C-alpha cells in the first residue's frame, strides 16, 4: 500500500522496498580497516531484500581527505570488509560499496611522504581557514595532477571496483559528488586545466566518464552506479551552470548504459526531467521523509529513495515507512566520533 514499501527491480535485483540507506562516511574504520563494528552496523540496517550503500571507501593511499574512513586498496581491508558484506547477505541485503578519492578536499598529513593532496588544478580550497598562527592552509594546497598520471586514476577505480567484486559486494557506487576528486574534474570554478582533462565541459566530463567507462567493462554495466550532486557546492563545488549538467549527465549516462543515476537534490528543472531523461533506474536522495518520499515515488519522481541522517538514527526505517511509527532523532555530535558503538549501533529498533 505504502508507494515506499513497493517493490522495484533495478538492473536485475530484487529490492522489497524502494528506501535506500545512503552511504555514510563514519570515521570507525581505525587505520582505514573495516571495523567489526561496521559488521552489526549494517547488518542491523539490512532487510530481505533492502538495498544498502556503504560509507565512502578509499581506493588508494592518496584517496583520503580525512582520518579512520575505509579503504578498498590492501589485501587487509578486504578480509576486514569480507565478513561485514556476508552479515549483509545473510540478512537478504543488496550492499553497493560507495567507492571515491577526495582529491583536493585532504592535507599533506592524510598524504604518505607528507605529499600534497592532488586534484585537478592547484586551486586552493576554504583559503580563509588557516591553523594556529601559520599560513599553511588546512587543507594543504592541491598539486596539479601530471596529465601523466590521470589515466592511472582512472585505473584506481577500476581496480577497486574489482575488489569490490572480491570483497563480495553486488558492485559499487562512483563517488562523483561533494566536492570529491570526480567533482573537482567536473565543476569548473575548480577545473581550469588547459590540457585534455579540462577546459571546457567536454574535458570536464571526461574524467567521470572514463570511470563510468571503465568500471562498467570490469565489473558489468548493470552492476555500476554513480553519485552526482549537479545543484551543491560542499567544499567549493560549484559550477557555473549546474541546472545544465542534471540533465545532460541525465542522459551522458544513457550513452554508457549503467545500473543508477543517484543524484542529491538542489537548495529545495531540478531532479524532475533529470529521472525522465535517464533511462535506468533513479535513486533521489537529500530531503526526504515519508510522504517526501511516498511522493516522489507514487507520483513517479523516483524509483528509489536514499535516507541519510535518518536512517543512521534507525537501523529499522524501512518497516516503519511501512508500518506508520515515528522516527528516533540523530545525534550529530556522534556522526564523525570513534566509538565502536556510541552514536553508531545503540540506535533502537522500534520493538
Ligand atoms: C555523517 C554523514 C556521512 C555521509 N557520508 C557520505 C558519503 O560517504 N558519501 C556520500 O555520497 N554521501 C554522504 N553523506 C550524505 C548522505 O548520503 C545524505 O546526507 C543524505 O542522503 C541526505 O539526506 P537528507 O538531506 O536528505 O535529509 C553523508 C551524510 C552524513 C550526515
Amino acid at each position: 500500500s505504502v508507494p515506499l514499501l513497493t517493490p522495484y527491480k533495478m538492473g536485475r535485483f530484487n529490492l522489497s522496498h524502494r528506501v535506500v540507506l545512503a552511504p555514510l562516511t563514519r570515521q570507525r574504520s581505525y587505520g582505514n580497516v573495516p571495523q567489526p563494528h561496521a559488521a552489526i552496523y549494517y547488518s542491523q540496517r539490512t532487510t530481505p531484500g533492502g538495498f544498502l550503500i556503504t560509507e565512502a571507501t578509499g581506493v588508494s593511499d592518496t584517496a583520503q581527505g580525512y582520518q579512520d574512513t575505509p579503504g578498498i586498496w590492501t589485501k587487509e581491508h578486504v578480509e576486514a570488509w569480507k565478513p561485514i558484506v556476508d552479515a549483509v547477505h545473510a540478512k537478504g541485503g543488496i550492499f553497493f560499496c560507495q567507492i571515491w578519492h577526495v582529491g583536493r578536499v585532504s592535507n599533506s598529513g592524510f598524504q604518505p611522504n607528507g605529499k600534497a593532496p592532488i586534484s585537478c588544478s592547484d586551486k586552493p580550497l576554504m583559503p580563509q581557514i588557516r591553523s594556529n598562527g601559520i599560513d599553511e592552509a588546512l587543507f594543504t594546497p592541491p598539486r596539479r595532477l601530471g596529465i601523466e598520471e590521470i589515466p592511472g586514476i582512472v585505473n584506481d577505480f577500476r581496480l577497486a571496483a574489482r575488489n569490490a567484486m572480491e570483497a563480495g559486494f553486488d558492485g559499487v557506487e562512483i563517488h562523483g559528488a561533494n566536492g570529491y576528486l570526480i567533482d573537482q574534474f567536473m565543476k569548473d570554478t575548480v577545473n581550469d586545466r588547459t590540457d585534455e582533462y579540462g577546459g571546457s565541459l567536454q574535458n570536464r566530463c571526461k574524467f567521470p566518464l572514463e570511470i563510468v567507462d571503465a568500471v562498467a567493462k570490469e565489473i558489468g554495466p548493470d552492476r555500476v552506479g554513480i553519485r552526482l550532486s549537479p545543484f551543491a557546492d560542499y567544499m567549493e563545488s560549484g559550477d557555473t551552470n549546474p541546472g545544465a549538467l542534471g540533465l545532460y549527465m541525465a542522459e551522458s549516462l544513457n550513452k554508457y548504459g549503467i545500473l543508477y543515476c543517484h543524484v542529491i537534490e538542489a537548495r529545495m528543472h531540478t531532479l524532475m526531467p533529470m529521472r525522465k531523461a535517464f533511462k535506468g533506474t533513479f535513486i533521489s536522495a537529500g530531503g526526504f521523509t515519508r510522504e517526501d518520499g511516498n511522493e516522489a515515488v507514487s507520483k513517479g519522481r523516483t524509483d528509489l529513495v536514499a535516507y541519510g541522517r535518518w536512517f543512521l538514527a534507525n537501523p529499522d526505517l524501512p518497516k516503519r515507512f511501512q508500518v506508520d511509527a515515528p522516527l528516533n532523532k540523530y545525534d550529530r555530535p556522534t556522526f564523525y566520533t570513534s566509538d565502536p558503538v556510541v552514536g553508531y549501533t545503540d540506535y533502537p529498533f522500534l520493538e
